[PDB]
């Protein structure tokens, strides 16, 4: 059977654990050997070492959520020149460095979701807002944050973005950053935290400092991590998408391409228990690059979690 590596930014974070579980399950469904493995720290070096290991083992495909737009390119290009299928999921690399990106949404959809969620709680024309996510280099979150900032400048001209700070996919660093944000900005109105670790850290610090009544806190994380904060009312809402299914889609697409050849832009793949996915042009993500057998496969939906529906999810 095909050997397929599914690599997160780092392990030990619910988002990535859940994605990997979907990938591993799909392997069993589709008849492929799927290995979920990755570094304990979100480093370029760590990801490159795992990439090199799977390539050296003669794996047929790898699907990675990248901590960097370009840092993985040499390793991934080495992979592709040896006939290894290279794909990304969650966070992309430069399009000439992979084939397909299994993508939860466009920067506009996701940036727009962040802003809309924040706007629901701010309900004030003049406001002070902080951005808080993993790192200034990571592909996905910076794309979304840039799109969100652009929307804020246009839709909410009275909002002042007072700071952008980073938690580095780390509970302790994120906790310190969140407490620092709150203490520096006593009149802060919102925190937009598009990162699985940053969001719960912001919620926690707000509870620690009794700041939750005044700061609207939104972002992207998993239900199992955010549950306590939603149930207590510390935050009202946050977003994500079906990351388990995202992992499944990645594996099915990989296995299809291995068995049947490259998909082209416009082409569709039927996936049992999922539906139909389609290859979009890189243009949908804002890239200026196209090539045969290269593109972006968008997830069907994003979800907003509140106390009303969080009980319906377990990941
Ligand atoms: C869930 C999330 O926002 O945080 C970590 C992942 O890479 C993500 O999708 O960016």
């Amino acid at each position: 059977e095909n050997q397929i590596a599914f690599i997160p930014k780092l392990v030990g974070v619910g988002f990535f654990t859940s994605g990997g579980a979907g990938a591993v399950k799909a392997g069993e469904e589709v008849g492929a050997k799927v290995t979920y493995d990755g570094p304990t720290e979100p480093s370029v070096s760590g990801q490159v070492q795992f990439i090199n290991n799977f390539v050296n083992q003669g794996y047929n495909a790898l699907i990675v959520s990248s901590v960097s737009p370009d840092g993985l390119c040499p390793a991934l290009k080495r992979a592709m020149e040896r006939g290894v299928l290279v794909m990304t999921w969650d966070s992309d690399v430069n399009p000439d460095c992979r084939s397909y990106y299994i993508n939860q949404g466009t920067p506009e959809q996701l940036g727009g979701l962040l802003v809309d969620m924040a706007a629901e709680g701010v309900k004030k024309e003049k406001a002070k807002v902080a951005f808080f996510y993993s790192s200034p280099t990571v592909t996905d979150q910076n794309a979304w944050a840039e799109a969100a900032k652009a929307k804020i400048a246009k839709e909410h001209p009275g909002w002042e973005i007072v700071t952008t700070q980073y938690g580095y996919n780390d509970a302790q660093k994120s906790l310190q950053t969140a407490e620092s944000i709150l203490q520096t900005y006593p009149d802060l109105d919102a925190i937009i935290a598009p990162d699985a670790n940053a969001l719960p850290a912001a919620a926690q610090a707000a509870e620690n400092l009794k700041r939750a009544e005044g700061v609207t806190i939104v972002g992207f994380s998993t239900p199992n991590v955010m549950r306590p904060y939603i149930e207590r009312g510390t935050i009202q809402r946050f977003g994500l998408w079906d990351v388990t299914q995202q992992g499944k889609i990645s594996v099915f697409v990989a296995d299809h391409v291995l068995k049947n050849g490259p998909m082209k832009v416009g082409e569709k793949l039927e996936i049992p228990g999922v539906g139909t996915v389609e290859v979009s042009a890189n243009k949908v993500q804002g890239y200026d690059y196209e090539a045969d057998g290269n593109g972006i496969i968008l997830l069907p939906e994003r979800t907003v979690f509140t106390k009303e529906n969080i009980g319906n999810f377990d990941f």
